[PDB]
């Protein structure tokens, strides 16, 4: 079974998740909404391809019972493709704060040197955000249900070609427990190979314990023949999520280069100096 | 056939309509939108009944191709029933300006004394607004198509019980010409019996000429057995519209009494002194 140290480990992660994950998105407010050469040319063609990869409609359920719903414009070769960026930036900023709060609560993260905490956060923040959003993703309707907010994917099997969307569908299919999600966040956060990490003899030993715990958890609570190699499937997903993380980092920097949108917190995380 | 003076008459009304009716609602902007005792008690019960009589959903077509759509809240015994009032006030204010511009262009209206112009406008502005909105009303879908804006009625035959809605459906059924609409506006505007009218020996003779012209127009351009007594049907509608005008005046004053919403122009037209 799980050792004591492993039980303590899961308990603290679950506790950090409980304190820092606003699953109802109640405190996400004041967000913005869509209003009512040769080198540069190739930049826009790539930027355009970057944005049309994930098109979502947007719904606001009001506390009174009212419903606002937004349908995005079609690509007509203009700046209409940038309409949902300020809102998306506000949502990700809100999520980043939750992730940062998640890390700071954890003892294994507190005891790390401050320069490594920042390095680890910069490298895994996006990955932890995606892991948290998978928990509220509805694979039956292709919708991220975020409290009063919904993000429904726009119209089939060709949508599953986008690596980000394929990841959410495949991860949802595994039907993970809350403990297994928060362990994935831990393993991703304590990746010893983010750019700038110093105490990576320490971080690597920490990450190995989180993986061992996850493997031990599955073996104790999942005897079904449908959950064989589940641990290895999860670890393969984390590797894919890291790939997706690198893909999106380049996407954002290209978009930001021709059409600024990143919030101060986003700039800090993605190393933008503002100069 | 039509006399010369009658031809001149229709020409000037059509010209005034062409200049002051923004049928595409292009210049209607900066409007507000729904956000994201024993005596008083009976006041609210009446006010609540006044508001639920005409419930509409609201659509914004963006110039980029985007679509915002708003579903109103259900009546839950709170101030949620006042959500669409600021927007409605901005639309009616925009319409009133069009009607005022319509009147000032007309020579028969210019030559009236200034104290009678105000009196006539205060008494007929709402009626002329309704006449203009009937021209953009879609009876097949129960929707007022106002350029990039739509106002669709909320879900049957019981909706036809509301006098305002019954008026729009019945007037639309007559399939009037543009000339016949603008003549209805004239007859309504030059009603000699608005409160405060002085030169009503003059206004009455003016109104009679507009009616005679309308009757003459129909007899010259509508020989079909389906348009028999059409003139009399129209005149009966104008009488009903006057009734509806009085009904809505009381509605507004009750709502305004417990929940202020009227714009400065609306206050001026409905005699509110701001004191």
């Amino acid at each position: 079974g799980l050792t004591e140290e492993q039980r303590m480990m899961i308990r603290e992660l679950m506790d950090a998740q409980m304190k820092t994950f606003d699953t109802t998105f109640s405190h996400f407010k004041n967000f913005r909404l869509p209003g009512v050469s040769r080198e540069e040319a190739a930049k826009w063609s790539q930027v355009r391809k970057d944005l049309c990869s994930l098109k979502v409609s947007l719904q606001l359920r009001g506390e009174d019972g009212s419903v606002w719903n937004y349908k995005p414009p079609a690509d007509s070769g203009g700046k209409e493709i940038f309409s949902l960026l300020p809102h998306m930036a506000d949502m990700s900023t809100y999520m980043f704060k939750g992730i940062i709060s998640f890390a700071k609560v954890i003892s294994y993260f507190r005891d790390l040197p401050i320069e490594d905490q920042i390095s680890l956060l910069k490298g895994a923040a996006f990955e932890l955000c995606q892991l948290r959003f998978n928990t509220v993703f509805n694979a039956e309707t292709g919708t991220w249900e975020c409290g009063r907010l919904s993000y429904c994917l726009e119209d089939f099997q060709q949508l599953l070609l986008e690596p980000m969307l394929k990841f959410h569908y495949m991860l949802k299919k595994l039907q993970l427990h809350e403990e297994e999600y928060v362990l994935m966040q831990a393993i991703s956060l304590f990746s010893p190979d983010r750019p700038g990490v110093l105490q990576h003899r320490v971080v690597d030993q920490l990450q190995e314990q989180f993986a061992i715990t996850l493997k031990s958890y599955i073996e104790c609570n999942r005897p079904q023949p449908a959950h064989r190699f589940l641990f290895l499937k999860i670890m393969a997903m984390l590797t894919e999520l890291r790939s997706i993380n690198a893909q999106h980092t380049q996407r954002l920097l290209r978009i930001q280069d021709i059409h600024p949108f990143a919030t101060p917190l986003m700039q800090e995380l993605f190393g933008i100096t503002g100069s």
